């Protein structure tokens, strides 16, 4: 399978400054339950912020940097690449890997930030005539996650007649 894994607010914005605009550890909760155990592709400049791999899947950078090399992650210099990834891959960002999958992915976990922060990096606009709603789930808010959010799953419908 192939999936898009990404939280965007209100106005589909993915970050800032090279970073989340938002801290919601429940949402990075979610994204490691999604990814344990599969494979997450990354823009190099995504890696930079996240600074190491993330523990306990494969962990591939995507960069024309022929140079590129860290311990614990894998680097492709093509989008062509990530076909021949085998298992699970999500698609991990950033605004410039969403642009180029969101039209080749068989699905997206999407986390909807409902607010509305500061970016200067944003998800592709999409429509929901195009995807089909599998599961909506509110995330609960408290003490450290104090941002509403909702968990979509959503997949490609086929275009039926
Ligand atoms: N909210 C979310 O769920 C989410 C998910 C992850 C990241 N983000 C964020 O998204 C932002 C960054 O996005 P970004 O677009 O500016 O950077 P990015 O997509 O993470 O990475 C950009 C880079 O990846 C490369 N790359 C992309 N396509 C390539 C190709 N076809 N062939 C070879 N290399 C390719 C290049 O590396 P080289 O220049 O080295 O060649 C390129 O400059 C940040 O603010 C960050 O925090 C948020
Ligand atoms: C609860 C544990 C936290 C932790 C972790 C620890 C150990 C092993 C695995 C993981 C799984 N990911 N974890 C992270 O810190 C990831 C952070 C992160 C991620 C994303 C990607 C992402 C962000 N959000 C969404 N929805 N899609 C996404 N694709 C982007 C970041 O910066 C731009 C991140 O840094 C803040």
């Amino acid at each position: 399978t192939l999936s898009i894994l990404v939280a965007h607010d209100l106005q589909r914005v993915i970050g800032f400054e090279n970073q989340l605009p938002w801290h919601l550890p429940n949402d990075l909760k979610h994204v490691k339950k999604l990814s344990t155990g599969h494979t997450l592709v990354m823009g190099r400049k995504t890696f930079e912020s996240i600074g190491k791999p993330l523990p306990n899947r494969r962990n591939v950078v995507l960069t024309s940097d022929t140079s590129f090399n860290v311990e614990g992650v894998d680097v492709i210099h093509s989008i062509e690449d990530i076909y021949q990834l085998p298992g699970h891959v999500f698609i991990f960002g950033g605004q410039t890997l969403y642009e180029e999958m969101i039209d080749k992915v068989d699905d997206m976990y999407i986390t909807v930030i409902e607010g509305k922060f500061r970016g200067d990096t944003f998800f592709p606009p999409y429509t929901f005539e195009d995807w089909e709603v599998a599961s909506s789930v509110e995330g609960k808010l408290d003490e450290k996650n104090t941002i509403p959010h909702t968990f979509l799953h959503l997949i490609r419908k086929a275009v039926p007649r």
